[PDB]
């Protein structure tokens, strides 16, 4: 029943920020150090890419049209139709040498999206210099933490009260108390640690059941967590060893689309996973996802 297939063979170094646009049944995502922000047509099967002039490190949808996206250390908006990509707010002004990484989009629509010490080679940077922030409706900018290593994988509780993250060098998935009206968070604790066979918690999306689904970079699979237990209720093993994140998509959120990178792999690896950095899709796991929620600003 479960099958995992490879759906779009274009070799990106590090596809990451996997989204669902349902209005034009296209994924969303990027390639980070290749600098562009990619949308894939699943009907036509036709990619069209936005160069960007700095690494990009996620994409969203923005609810009065267009897109929404993490450049360098800017929060960015880009008009689809003109191409035209403007600042909307910058971070970690003080920092020399950091960049955004993973983002999403709260149910209130503020864009959550942390930092991180730019790398030389996967986790080797700089530790404790990326803050996790969020770009609310107007604009402004919320920090929330600091000291953080690789800002990573986040989503939201079915109910909206709890939050959901990962730093991924942290080895743990966190939580907070989380309020709708006021995005703010409280009391992190730690929900899940990562077995040794999981590497590197990355990209994370919540289903309809409220449990959550973990990219492990480095571990080749996704994991499904009950936060209510701190358990692995289930493992789906890929093709690729440095799978990076994952979402829901497709008909009622019934299909999970995997990202992956190709990027830190040697030649030998690269033989041993010819697919490296292609797009994957994952069907039959018995549970659907959710809708991602669109920037307010
Ligand atoms: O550290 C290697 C990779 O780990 C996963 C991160 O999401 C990505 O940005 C980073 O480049
Ligand atoms: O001051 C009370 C208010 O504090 C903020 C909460 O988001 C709201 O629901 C509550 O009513
Ligand atoms: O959302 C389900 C659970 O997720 C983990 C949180 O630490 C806990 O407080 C919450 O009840
Ligand atoms: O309520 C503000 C925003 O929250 C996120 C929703 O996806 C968007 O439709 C809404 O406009
Ligand atoms: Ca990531």
């Amino acid at each position: 029943s479960i099958k995992v297939e490879c759906v779009l063979r274009e070799n990106y170094r590090c596809g990451e920020s996997p989204v669902w646009e349902e209005a034009s049944q296209s994924l969303l995502f990027v390639d980070i150090p290749s600098k562009i922000i990619c949308r894939w047509d699943t009907v036509s099967n036709q990619v069209q890419r936005v160069a960007v002039d700095a690494p990009v490190s996620s994409v969203a949808l923005r609810q009065l049209g267009g897109y929404v996206a993490t450049i360098g250390t800017k929060f960015c908006a880009l008009n689809w139709e003109n191409q035209s990509v403007f600042v909307l707010a910058m971070v970690d002004e003080d920092k020399k040498n950091n960049r955004f990484n993973d983002g999403k989009v709260d149910p209130a629509g503020r864009y959550f999206a942390g930092t991180m010490a730019e790398e030389t080679a996967p986790a080797v940077l700089e530790r404790h210099q990326g803050s996790l922030y969020s770009l609310f409706p107007d604009h402004s900018v919320k920090k929330y933490f600091d000291q953080v290593d690789i800002s990573n994988g986040l989503d939201w509780s079915l109910d909206h009260k709890i939050f959901y993250y990962i730093d991924s060098l942290s080895y743990t998935v966190d939580a907070f108390d989380y309020d709708l009206q006021t995005g703010q968070i409280s009391n992190r604790r730690i929900v899940y640690k990562m077995e040794k066979d999981e590497q590197i918690p990355d990209g994370m999306c919540i289903d309809a059941e409220g449990k959550l689904w973990v990219a492990c970079y480095n571990g080749g699979r996704v994991i499904r967590l009950d936060p209510e237990t701190g358990k692995r209720l289930q493992t789906v093993k890929l093709p690729v060893d440095k799978t990076t994140s994952c979402c829901f998509g497709g008909k009622d959120y019934s299909e999970m689309y995997v990202t992956c990178a190709r990027d830190g792999l040697n030649a030998e690896g690269l033989l041993r996973q010819p697919d490296a950095g292609n797009i994957f899709k994952i069907t039959g796991l018995g549970v659907k996802g959710i809708a991602p929620y669109s920037y307010a600003g």
